This record gives C-alpha cells, sequence and structure tokens, in this order.
C-alpha cells in the first residue's frame, strides 16, 4: 500500500476537518489528508470520485492514493494527493502581488476546473456532473506554473443525466459560512434542484474573484489581503452573523474605484457583479465565465 511506505515530514493544516501533512513517498513528496474518525463520509464521498468517476484534470487536485484501516480499537483515513510546495492560494496572496497576466492566469485555471466539475461527459471517459459546494480561497492550491488547481471534494454531489439521479449524501458537514450563498443563508435554495448546487459555487466564485483581484497591481496601487466580508463580520461568523449581512442588508464586497481605470480589473468587477445577483438563476454559469475571461 502506498501508505504504510508513507513518512510524515511535516503538518502543514490542521483544523476541524482532520490534518494535513507534506510527506514522503518513494523519494517524492506527496500531501495527506488525515481525516477525523467522524468526518468519515467526505472521506469516502471524495474517494469514490476519484476511484469510481476516475476524476482528473490540470486544475483539480491530482489524486495519487487513498486508504483506511479500521479494528474496534481504532480507524485511520488517509487520502493522499499531489504537493504543491506553494501551498493554498489563501497563503500565496498574503505575501504575493500579481500582474494582469499572473492574476488573468490564475482565475482563468479555477474558472476551467469548476466547469469541469460542473459539465456532464458522457460514456467512455465518463463524468457525471458535479458541484463543490466548498469553494474559497483556502481549497484552491498554487502550482509553480503559475496556474491553480481546486481541492477538497468532500462535499460534492453529483448528477447524472442518463439517469435521472441526484447524489447528495448524508454528510453532517456543511459548507464554510463566510462563503455561504444568499439562498442557503436564508433557506430558500431549491434542495431538489441539481443546477441549485452549481449556482451556490459560483457565488462563492465571485467571492474569490475578488479576492485575487485585490491583489492585481494598477497604476502603481494595491490592496492588501482580506477574506470576503472582513470588515462587517468577526473571525469565525455564525451562520447568523452572515444572513444578517448577506441576507437581509444584501450587502456584497466592495469594488474599490481605483478598478475603473483598469481595462481588465473593470472586467474582473463585471463578473463579480454577476456571480452575486440575489436570484440564483440570474448567476452566469461557470462555462460563461471561462468564456469571458478567456475573451480578455
Ligand atoms: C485544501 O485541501 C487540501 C490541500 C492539500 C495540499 C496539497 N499540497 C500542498 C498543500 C499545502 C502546502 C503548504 C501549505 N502551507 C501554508 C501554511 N504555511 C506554509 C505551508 C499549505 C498547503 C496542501 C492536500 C489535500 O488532501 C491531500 C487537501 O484536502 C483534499
Amino acid at each position: 500500500t502506498v501508505a504504510r511506505d508513507i513518512t510524515l515530514l511535516e503538518c502543514v493544516g490542521k483544523g476541524r476537518y482532520g490534518e494535513v501533512w507534506r510527506g514522503s513517498w518513494q523519494g517524492e513528496n506527496v500531501a495527506v489528508k488525515i481525516f477525523s474518525s467522524r468526518d468519515e463520509k467526505s472521506w469516502f464521498r471524495e474517494t469514490e470520485l476519484y476511484n469510481t468517476v476516475m476524476l482528473r484534470h490540470e486544475n483539480i487536485l491530482g489524486f495519487i492514493a487513498s486508504d483506511m484501516t479500521s479494528r474496534h480499537s481504532s480507524t485511520q483515513l488517509w487520502l493522499i494527493t499531489h504537493y504543491h510546495e506553494m501551498g493554498s492560494l489563501y497563503d500565496y496572496l498574503q505575501l504575493t502581488t500579481l500582474d494582469t497576466v499572473s492574476c488573468l492566469r490564475i482565475v482563468l485555471s479555477i474558472a476551467s476546473g469548476l466547469a469541469h466539475l460542473h459539465i456532464e461527459i458522457f460514456g467512455t471517459q465518463g463524468k457525471p456532473a458535479i458541484a463543490h459546494r466548498d469553494l474559497k480561497s483556502k481549497n484552491i492550491l498554487v502550482k509553480k506554473n503559475g496556474q491553480c488547481c481546486i481541492a477538497d471534494l468532500g462535499l460534492a454531489v453529483m448528477h447524472s443525466q442518463s439517469t435521472n439521479q441526484l447524489d447528495v449524501g448524508n454528510n453532517p458537514r456543511v459548507g464554510t459560512k463566510r462563503y455561504m450563498a444568499p439562498e442557503v443563508l436564508d433557506e430558500t435554495i431549491q434542495v431538489d434542484c441539481f443546477d441549485s448546487y452549481k449556482r451556490v459555487d459560483i457565488w462563492a466564485f465571485g467571492l474569490v474573484l475578488w479576492e485575487v483581484a485585490r491583489r492585481m497591481v494598477s497604476n502603481g496601487i494595491v490592496e492588501d489581503y482580506k477574506p470576503p466580508f472582513y470588515d462587517v463580520v468577526p473571525n469565525d461568523p455564525s451562520f447568523e452573523d452572515m444572513r444578517k449581512v448577506v441576507c437581509v442588508d444584501q450587502q456584497r464586497p466592495n469594488i474599490p474605484n481605483r478598478w475603473f481605470s483598469d481595462p481588465t480589473l473593470t472586467s474582473l468587477a463585471k463578473l463579480m457583479k454577476e456571480c452575486w445577483y440575489q436570484n440564483p438563476s440570474a448567476r452566469l454559469t461557470a462555462l460563461r465565465i471561462k468564456k469571458t475571461l478567456t475573451k480578455i
């Protein structure tokens, strides 16, 4: 097994979810995610997407292996992937500023990964449509070629159109609250429409776009890194804090005045806005976002 042969070198993240480690396998770095015994359903879900759907793309974090052992005494659950030494988009944006080329390359690579997840491809290379449900800057990793890939499919839901089957799962985990869409916060989300879940991803994508664009330099000016809604909610905000801001007050992240002196940041401001409509059916699709980014 890949797991018995791996040496854990350093913990690069710990949380409610479990732990992610840098490890060594056959002389190469790998990333190991060790799940809490209480998050067992996430491990299975992510595993079965990778091992049964054969989900593979430049902009989706690359699967190597998955291992589990269980006795009455204890259960260990490991997901092993490629290691990206630059870390998350969240870590990266704190240390670094961007130019037009490197900003476009980041947001274009996210949109490609998301569109690949959302689109149903039939038959031989087959794949159902997949919604992520926890998109955020921490779940995006930065590669050395300046592109990004999307990680963490523990909450993903699938839909096949050859069948009429929606696979939600029975997972007690739910999204990161800061990135939750209006319809999730006010509970008007159409829980039996698969498209509802894609539109929730598009909302979160818009917030990530905002995060990245802030760090693009324009006419000698740049903002510091902030997470969405930094000015109106505390760290680790509650469901209710987010509901007041997003539903009741209808707030969206502020667009700095300086962006409208730059053609690219101007084009990105318009996309962001079309991800954030209160009405989910009015939001753009992942494919359209990709096409619009391609046009610049
Ligand atoms: C976002 O979730 C994941 C991320 C990674 C992952 C893969 N490759 C590199 C990193 C990574 C490396 C360094 C950092 N740093 C941030 C803090 N200080 C510097 C190091 C962060 C993330 C993380 C692997 C995962 O499943 C295996 C995983 O869950 C599916």
